[PDB]
């Protein structure tokens, strides 16, 4: 399926047109160091590479896009959902070394030049925000603890109450992660998804048998956005699963277990 709205700039990125002044794209699995079973364009420094690929792999992407590692910061994501406004005094962090990463973090925002966020994927749900009124970029990892956390709501719940932000403004786009086709969970994770402030819950969920559940994280983030105030128009939603396409993308689900991971990025320059 499409990349739409992201473009290829093979092999290392896929990057948001529309947006680019904005700069927000997503790796992909291709053209880095790293060995098996990170092949190759590993950029997490937490899942036990060799430090120095990863580091090799961020600093080709950094170089592809014109700027320095030094002004990108990294989060030591949890699964929860905390953001944390990035500022001058955080750059760098995370980016050489994992201890300085932000740490319990799973949501960046930031309105400050020349400031990249960084955030680690390989199947859960990669989301963006961009308002061009209040020049505003944000990225959140929702995995299914984030999203039944609502991580995504509070992104736009935070823009709104601290920035100053109309939600009419905001743009969301939807990243590369698993897709129901592949991602099947118990009564412990759809408990708590079914428990989040959307009515229409279950239009994310089906039963295969007692106790199994295909689930569609992309599409619960999505209701979550609606619902935040986001107009369904200023929503993308890429197609891409990351568990399906085995030539671009890590995948947690599919490589059983031991596995490299993307990263999405967003920064004003
Ligand atoms: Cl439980
Ligand atoms: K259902
Ligand atoms: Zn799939």
């Amino acid at each position: 399926n499409t990349y739409n709205p992201f473009r290829l700039d093979a092999p290392s990125m896929l990057l948001i047109e529309e947006w680019n002044q904005v700069t927000a794209g997503f790796t992909t699995k291709n053209g880095g160091e790293s060995e098996p079973p990170f092949h190759s364009l590993n950029t997490g420094l937490h899942v036990q590479d060799h430090e120095q690929h990863v580091i090799n792999n961020r600093k080709k992407v950094a170089d592809i896009l014109k700027t320095d590692l030094h002004d990108w910061v990294f989060a030591d994501q949890t699964h929860e959902d905390r953001i944390h406004k990035v500022t001058d005094g955080d750059r760098a962090s995370g980016a050489f070394r994992y201890d300085t990463a932000l740490k319990a973090t799973d949501g960046l925002y930031t309105d400050r030049p020349n400031l990249f966020l960084a955030l680690c994927f390989a199947d859960c749900v990669p989301v963006y925000f961009y308002d061009p009124v209040r020049s505003l970029v944000g990225i959140a990892h929702a995995g299914w603890k984030g999203t039944a956390l609502g991580i995504a709501a509070s992104m736009v719940d935070m823009w709104i109450r601290r920035e100053g932000s109309n939600p009419a403004d905001i743009r969301a786009v939807i990243g590369p992660a698993i897709g129901s086709c592949c991602y099947t969970v118990d009564d412990h994770v759809i408990d708590k998804i079914r428990n989040l402030p959307l009515q229409q819950e279950d239009k994310a969920f089906l039963t295969i048998k007692e106790g199994e559940y295909r689930l569609e994280l992309k599409e619960v983030n999505r209701q979550l956005l609606v619902h935040a105030g986001i107009p369904n128009g200023q929503i993308e939603v890429s197609s891409l699963c990351t568990s399906c396409e085995r030539s671009l993308f890590f995948s947690h689900r599919r490589d059983r277990g031991k596995t490299g991971r993307m990263m999405s990025f967003i920064g004003l320059k």
